[PDB]
């Protein structure tokens, strides 16, 4: 259940915090809910 970290603000997308919804199921236009950084500028962590 891969966690991802925003390269801009350090927000961590942890699927565990979201009913195990994986990063790869998020919308095409999903952005960081803290800083609005785009999905494709997150690192696996
Ligand atoms: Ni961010």
């Amino acid at each position: 259940m891969q966690k991802y970290v925003c390269n801009v603000c350090g927000y961590e997308y942890d699927p565990a915090e979201h009913d195990n919804v994986p990063f790869d199921q998020l919308p095409d236009d999903w952005c960081c809910p803290v800083c609005g950084n785009s999905k494709d500028q997150f690192s696996p962590a």
